[PDB]
């Protein structure tokens, strides 16, 4: 069993503003497929009240759904009230959101990062990306174009 985590975040550290993602990146989903196909994939509510329709659920994926409200209704996805209640395949893929990945962080021994070279600066209730301490180790890939004008790389850490 392990649990890893995969992101996207501005240089600031925001990832989400307004129940959105605050940029796009189309080029990077072949990798978020690459991550999570065939996996089990953990997010937070809100997330998932984000996504929209037409990939809700995420499509070759079991879809795992956390919330607190009892008997909360996610057609496509299970709904667990405790982060463990979902670790219990092989590999499980945090995707979000904020509140999850601060959930998550001490069981993961994965991060998968993308970093948007955007400035966004930090405003109030914006949802923002845990803090990796020196604990992992891993690389920093090559800056890489996207067709919306941003520049971005990844950075692929681990631990034990
Ligand atoms: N890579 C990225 O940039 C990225 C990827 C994913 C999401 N996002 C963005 O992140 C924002 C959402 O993040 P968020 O922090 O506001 O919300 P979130 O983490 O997606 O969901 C929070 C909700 O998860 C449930 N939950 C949280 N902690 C729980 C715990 N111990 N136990 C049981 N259930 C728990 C609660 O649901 P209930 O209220 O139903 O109890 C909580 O309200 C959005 O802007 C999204 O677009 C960004
Ligand atoms: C349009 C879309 N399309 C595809 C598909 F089907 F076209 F590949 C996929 C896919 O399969 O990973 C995924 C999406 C989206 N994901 C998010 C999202 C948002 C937050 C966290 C994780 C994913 C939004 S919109």
């Amino acid at each position: 069993t392990m649990v890893g985590l995969i992101w996207a975040q501005a240089t600031s550290g925001v990832i989400g503003r307004g129940g959105d993602i605050p940029w796009r990146l189309p080029e990077d989903q072949a990798h978020f497929r690459e991550i999570t196909m065939g996996h089990t994939i953990v997010m937070g509510r809100r997330t998932w009240d984000s996504l929209p329709a037409k990939v809700r659920p995420l499509p070759g994926r079991r879809n795992v759904v956390l919330s607190r409200q009892a008997d909360f209704m996610a057609s496509g996805a299970e709904v667990v009230g405790s982060l463990e209640e979902a670790l219990t395949s092989p590999e499980t893929w945090v995707i979000g959101g904020g509140q999850v990945y601060a959930l998550a962080l001490p069981y993961a021994t994965r991060c998968e990062v993308t970093e948007v070279d955007i400035g966004l600066p930090r405003e109030a209730g914006d949802a923002l990306a845990p803090v990796l301490d020196e604990t992992w180790r891993g690389e920093t890939g090559e800056w890489r174009f996207s067709r919306s004008g941003l520049r971005y790389r990844l950075y692929s850490y681990h631990r034990s």
